């Protein structure tokens, strides 16, 4: 799994430990070992949500499996919770795109996971 | 809906009003209220199109529905037009990836848009 | 085809001509003319891979067709090789997401690549 967050929140507002907390919580939530987990945080972005430039975030979670109705609702509660607590972004100004990747379509270490 | 534009055009060349124009024109084009529309503009990028570093853009549009043959061609005319007028990027140096998202695969406000089951 | 690389490697560590090299190599690999290849490299990113901030990369390759089991394995060897040689990123700290795009879902030049039906 890999999680990307793009936000207009300033870099200085991203707390020490944020990437590590995302890694650990995503490990817990997806059931995948933490050595698999990639996280990517992009602050200081030029963004608007609903026409407003108040804090917001556009995110993606890719995973090989473990993507679906109830699972994605659980991920959203977890991830919105973290974005609200750590970056002070309101959950209703967050979008998260979920992608169920086929193993043949994820490259790693000179090959793929197929 | 969310629209992202990544471009090698400098930040200083992005005109006042650009994010708001994108928001408004996308609301009109998709027939969805502007309150739902997210836009993201990323200037000053290291990118090439056809091996040339002349102005170009790589974009994404995500929507739950309202994605398809004729609709996507209309979005391209709209969005290429705006990128040409506002950022002076040639339409033949723009790619836009269109994504028809399933409601169960879009998170928002602690949940997703799949509330039925 | 479009190839995006996001990495925590410094901008200064990206060789001049890297974009051109990626363009040429991708043209050859995909069999598409270079005029249609787009490349995008994003350095200095705040990233972790397996909980570590050692050099890593998260990438995307989009193509209309020419995506598949054997082909993707070939692309991974090629692209991991270039990232290792040019950016000094270990192949086991690279992810590449492959996307087989439908022609109707790729916009270009005021339209899309679905030109056959109305
Ligand atoms: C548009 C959208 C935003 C982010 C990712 N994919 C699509 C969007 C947002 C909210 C909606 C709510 C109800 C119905 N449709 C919606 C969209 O299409
Ligand atoms: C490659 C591409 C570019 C942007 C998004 N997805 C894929 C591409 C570009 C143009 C083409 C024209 C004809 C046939 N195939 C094409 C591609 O694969
Ligand atoms: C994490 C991942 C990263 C990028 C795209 N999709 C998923 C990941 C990595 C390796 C795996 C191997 C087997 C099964 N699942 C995996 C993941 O989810």
């Amino acid at each position: 799994p890999m999680f990307i967050v793009n936000t207009n929140v300033p870099r200085a507002s991203v707390p020490d430990g944020f990437l590590s907390e995302l890694t650990q919580q995503l490990a817990q939530a997806t059931g995948k070992p933490p050595q698999y987990i990639a996280v990517h945080v992009v602050p200081d972005q030029l963004m608007a949500f609903g026409g407003s430039s108040e804090p917001c975030a556009l995110c993606s979670l890719h995973s090989i499996g473990k993507i679906g109705g109830a699972q994605n609702r659980s991920y959203s509660k977890l991830l919105c919770g973290l974005l609200a607590e750590r970056l002070r972004i309101s959950p209703d100004r967050v979008y998260i795109n979920y992608y169920d990747m086929n193993a043949a379509n994820v490259g790693w270490n000179n090959s793929t996971f197929a």
